[PDB]
């Protein structure tokens, strides 16, 4: 049945949880550290902040919801529980996600050093098993950084991030690790994008855990696309006509021409799978560029790769993302997946 909840003032929220989460610690809507008592893991647990405030944001909601109820990879972050104090549908307004608790991100591991390359080797295949099982459901991550990497003491790895409000115009400005990492047509609004910009994003990452440096560090979005053509070539007639865009194709054109650069010279004493894997993820045609699956099969993961062992996931349906409901209409389709939760094993 119900479990007895309990009220503790934390991150100047009023907070509301069942008895089996104790010691409520603030690490960051907002979050906090907790001990379950029921499974003896630490756990982080997540207050949505005016979760149902707009549609859109009763719709992120949902969202967000939808997307972590789903995700069942052990690379992936997963759904640990999902609560409301509300015991019916009519006093719902506050929703409550629990997951893992994770030690370090990506950033604190890399910390401006090479990684020895079984390391990266390791790390690499992990996102990529990862991403394998999210692209295979039509899922694209769109914002992989290494801030929404968590690796534990084992150096195992997961995704995090899933249906967050995604950075606006001004936290993509300047100077900034929230553009670093973005592929050229979804920074620049090319075209409509497909999976592999997520795999743009993997390449960057790879590369700046070979030689502990951001790879394409812009201190603007101009400034950025003239580091990845220095680094990649201008593109081509072929991809030019794929740019939807016309003042954005028209750009581009007006840019000095440059050719693919040798990767091996970019990349010094690293393992020329690396750098082949490298090459064939940095393509600027979202097209042309490797896939999760293709690359868990490319020779640099030899001692990893298990095709037995990389699964796909079940069909996740986002119909409702072109779904146009009112406010309380997106609450009641929540409030149904927060009643309707089944923990995992
Ligand atoms: C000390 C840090 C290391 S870090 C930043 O993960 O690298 N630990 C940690 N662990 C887990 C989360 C989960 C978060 O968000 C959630 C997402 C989905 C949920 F179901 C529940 C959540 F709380 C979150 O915002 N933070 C800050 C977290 N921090």
């Amino acid at each position: 049945e119900r479990p007895t909840f309990y009220r503790q003032e934390l991150n100047k929220t009023i907070w509301e949880v069942p008895e089996r989460y104790q010691n409520l610690s603030p690490v960051g809507g907002s979050v906090c550290a907790a001990f379950d008592t029921k499974t003896g893991l630490r756990v982080a647990v997540k207050k949505l902040s005016r979760p149902f405030q707009s549609i859109i944001h009763a719709k992120r909601t949902y969202r967000e919801l939808r997307l972590l109820k789903h995700m069942k990879h052990e690379n992936v972050i997963g759904l640990l529980d999902v609560f409301t104090p509300a015991r019916s549908l009519e006093e719902f307004n506050d929703v409550y996600l629990v997951t893992h608790l994770m030690g370090a991100d990506l950033n604190n591991i890399v910390k401006c050093q090479k990684l020895t390359d079984d390391h990266v080797q390791f790390l690499i295949y992990q996102i990529l098993r990862g991403l394998k099982y999210i692209h295979s459901a039509d899922i694209i991550h769109r914002d992989l950084k290494p801030s929404n990497l968590a690796v534990n003491e084992d150096c195992e790895l997961k995704i995090l991030d899933f249906g967050l409000a995604r950075h606006t115009d001004d936290e993509m400005t300047g100077y900034v690790a929230t553009r670093w990492y973005r592929a050229p047509e979804i920074m620049l609004n090319w075209m409509h994008y497909n999976q592999t910009v997520d795999i743009w994003s993997v390449g960057c990452i790879m590369a700046e855990l070979l030689t502990g440096r951001t790879l394409f560090p812009g201190t603007d979005h101009i400034d950025q696309l003239k580091l990845i053509l220095r680094l990649v070539g201008t593109p081509g007639a072929e991809l030019l006509k794929k740019i939807s865009s016309e003042s954005a194709r028209n750009y581009i054109q007006s840019l000095t021409q440059m050719p693919k650069m040798n990767f091996a010279n970019v990349f010094i004493g690293a393992n020329p799978l690396a750098v082949d894997l490298l090459e064939k993820m940095l393509v600027l045609d979202s097209d042309k560029r490797i896939t999760a699956a293709q690359a868990l099969a490319h020779a640099y993961f030899a001692q990893y790769h298990d095709p037995d062992d990389e699964p796909v996931a079940d069909p996740y349906d986002q119909s409702f993302e072109s779904r146009d409901l009112l406010i309380d209409e997106w609450k009641s389709l929540t409030y149904d997946e927060v009643i309707s939760f089944v923990p995992p094993p």
